[PDB]
């Protein structure tokens, strides 16, 4: 699995559950492409968006639903969504893990490439 | 002054001086109009990018050029900007400061919302 | 001023007023000997911790009480307090600035260190 | 496995290897006991430190010898260590992640708990 999401929520130390997201590619026009989307897992996860033969390189975004999730839990959270833009494989194939640490007000990112 | 913005830099332990930032306003067809731009000072911050008379409610972004800012460092980044989009005054005019605390493969971002 | 700190709030996208927190420096004994103490102010600040001339090279502690913090506001919180150790002033005296993002189950902390 | 601990690189987006740390609990007489020792392996994360029936309720501390890590990189990075405290099991036996985002000059640390 070249390319796995985890959400986690700041606010009570949890995964972060039925989390949607959408991943869009960066097409020749410069123009966002639908690649894949999911929703996350009992721990947060998001898993098989993608294989390594398709994961090519290119510029890639993960739009990540917060609002829908705090609002489910009855608050109004700052930001709309997080979003995640990278480049992929520029310098061959790698595995790519994208983490989201949620709160109301605030949210942090990180990624964990690793070499196959 | 309604929106601010302050980059800082968590590897040096500094404020991220000259980091290039464009804000938009989500147009009726769903497109991003330009509503202004500009570089962070030697303390980090973007003053005067809107007036409260034209910083009316809406969906707003912020797009941080990140990548630049590391490249000119010399040192190998992972995103290729950092986005910060949320609704602003929905419940009157307030105060925005958008923080962004950058290091090359990880940012936290996070919003200080105060009512004058 | 050469040492100050600050504290925001994730959870309400603001700063984190009245919260107390202590400063140490580290005896010759490796104990953690008293220095200064005081409570964010409305802008989530303290200030006028120390001196220049008091404030030497040696081994600081801050403990920020943020469980006292979090219960006031009746919300569960995670840590005991966060703690932030760091040696100070070893290429010459510098103006820090401790900052911490405080979320219930998680909190970030960062220095920006300006010479003067 | 009731308690594990995670550490990442927010500079290279891995995870932070050979990492280590100690982990105590607090007595009756208020003094820290050692609880349990490791280092982080090749995925960033330290398991087997105790076991449900050893691992009681209390206040525990884990102190993470981040500062060792960024020299052997030939950084010297602005905190001691980092450290983590908090109350466990107060409700029943949970199940505890500690993970900690690592950059020379902040780090981030939140806590996913489960019940069993
Ligand atoms: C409101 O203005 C400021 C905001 C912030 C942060 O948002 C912040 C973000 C983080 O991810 C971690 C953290 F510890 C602080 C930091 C400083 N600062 O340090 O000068 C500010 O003046
Ligand atoms: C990629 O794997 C993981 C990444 C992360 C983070 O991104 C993270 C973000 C932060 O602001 C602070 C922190 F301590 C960790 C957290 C966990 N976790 O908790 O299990 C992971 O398994």
């Amino acid at each position: 699995c070249p390319l796995m999401v985890k959400v986690l929520d700041a606010v009570r130390g949890s995964p972060a559950i039925n989390v949607a997201m959408h991943v869009f590619r960066k097409a020749a026009d410069d123009t966002w492409e639908p690649f894949a989307s999911g929703k996350t897992s009992e721990s947060g996860e998001l898993h098989g968006l993608t294989t390594e033969e398709e994961f090519v390189e290119g510029i890639y975004k993960v739009e990540i639903d917060t609002k829908s999730y705090w609002k489910a839990l009855g608050i109004s959270p700052f930001h709309e969504h997080a979003e995640v833009v990278f480049t992929a494989n520029d310098s061959g194939p790698r595995r790519y893990t994208i983490a989201a640490l949620l709160s109301p007000y605030s949210y942090s990112t990180t990624a964990v490439v690793t070499n196959p």
